[PDB]
């Protein structure tokens, strides 16, 4: 089997993307972020908090003749921009794009932190980091694509995130219509649950490449590009007038600039993310002074290769015995 759905950025600066899911019977189509940085399929819900739900399209597991409770199932999670839910689980049929999983767990959010609420186009998130993530207890749940993956016709699924634009995630094939040359693939670590890979380097602009291994996850729910201080701040001191500001919280600069483009080495292959994709607007309605989109991880812990460092590309997550990412140019 296969499945193919179209995943729309929420927002004019691709803040977030959302891809409609079809869950229980008859169908609830719920918009859901797509999270290759976690591994829990959560939804807003008829369970939900009154005063936490604010415009978003509710999950309600009632209306639906196959969704069964997963006695004494609960979860609980956080995540790395600080913002968390928690509930209990469900089993229900779940299909993106003509794929369809039966039996999988679905969580229904009773709380949900204030992020959430305030962002109405977020009717929860789909996981697609590795099982041995996900929040369920007492007993551990399987991704939707975990699931679906003896049944595919290749064990893959691709993101091909647009700019400004909307894009695709195919589940069980690659599309080789959808990129320019080959795909470049390169090992992956699933030590720490992510779909982490180590990049060969770096080049600023029309800069010289810096050969320089960054170890890194792919990651479809983080908007940006996280990287060393050191490379962040070799990108930056390109661009006149940008500074690390403490009291935005990051990397800012005139919002009157040209931004040169960032290239990351996948193997001996190339990404080149364009100037304009690492512009993410004004800091507050009106000011001159803009929000740049690559960011230093210091602090994370982890280097990110997020939404900013993804759309440029068309990202393999091959799902393999041994898994491995796969990066072309499009």
């Amino acid at each position: 089997s296969t499945g193919s759905a179209t995943t729309t950025p929420i927002d004019s600066l691709d803040d977030a993307y959302i891809t409609p899911v079809q869950i229980g019977t008859p169908a609830q189509t719920l918009n859901l972020d797509f999270d290759t940085g976690s591994s829990d399929l959560w939804v807003f819900s008829s369970e939900t908090t009154a005063s936490e739900v604010d415009g978003q399209t509710i999950y309600t597991p009632s209306k639906s003749t196959t969704a069964k409770l997963l006695s004494g199932a609960t979860w609980s999670i956080s995540y790395g921009d600080g913002s968390s839910s928690s509930g209990d689980v469900y089993t229900d049929t779940v299909s993106v794009g003509g794929l369809t999983v039966t039996g999988q767990a679905v969580e229904s959010a009773k709380k949900v932190s204030s992020s959430f609420t305030e962002d109405s186009t977020i009717d929860g998130l789909l996981g697609l980091a590795f099982s041995t993530l996900n929040t369920v207890s007492p007993t551990q749940q399987k991704t939707f694509f975990d699931n679906a993956k003896a049944s595919l016709d290749s064990p893959v699924f691709t993101a091909d995130l647009g700019y400004h634009a909307p894009g695709t995630y195919n589940f069980g094939f690659i599309d080789t219509t959808a990129y320019t040359g080959s795909i470049t693939y390169t090992a992956v670590s699933t030590k720490q649950g992510f779909w982490e890979w180590t990049s060969t380097g770096y080049a600023v602009g029309s800069g010289t490449f810096k050969s320089t291994s960054i170890d890194g996850i792919a990651d479809t729910g983080t908007t940006l590009l996280y990287l060393p201080a050191t490379v962040v701040s070799a990108y930056w001191a390109q661009v006149s007038g940008a500074k690390s500001s403490s009291s935005v919280g990051g990397y800012v600069f005139p919002c009157s600039a040209t931004l040169p483009s960032f290239t990351f080495g996948v193997g001996s292959a190339r990404i080149v993310i364009p100037g304009d994709y690492i512009d993410f607007g004004p800091i507050s309605t009106g000011s001159s002074s803009c929000f740049g989109g690559i960011q230093s991880s210091a602090g994370i812990g982890i280097n990110i290769f997020g939404d900013v460092a993804l759309k440029a590309a068309f990202v393999v997550f091959n799902g393999a015995t041994t898994p491995t990412l796969g990066f072309a140019s499009k």
